[PDB]
């Protein structure tokens, strides 16, 4: 199983402005075509689904977010670990402002 070992943005994070990409790294090597990354919005809404990575660094994900409005977001994935095994996890993040929002 190649769990989860750290992120970006991580658990509980807040971020001072709409992150470019969630970073994942893993305990072992992913499949990024069999692995999959989503974030959710505060109601649970689907933003965006994807993941990408590269040969050179098998224990990596990432996905480029759009535009994400001030506010909370949980990350999801589910990946296939290159031993065959699939592990699923999720954590939250919010999105503060750094200006009045109108
Ligand atoms: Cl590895
Ligand atoms: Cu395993």
């Amino acid at each position: 199983h190649s769990f989860l070992v750290d992120a970006s943005p991580s658990a509980k994070d807040h971020v001072a402005a709409s992150p470019k990409l969630v970073k994942l790294r893993f305990g072992g090597g992913v499949e990024p075509a069999y692995s999959s990354i989503s974030i959710l919005d505060s109601t649970g809404k689907l933003v965006v689904e994807g993941a990408k990575g590269q040969a050179d660094k098998p224990r990596e994900l990432t996905l480029d977010a759009p535009e994400l409005a001030v506010g909370s977001y949980v990350v999801k994935f589910r990946v296939l670990s290159s031993d065959g095994h699939i592990v699923e996890g999720k954590y939250e993040f919010t999105v503060d402002p750094h200006e009045n929002l109108y």
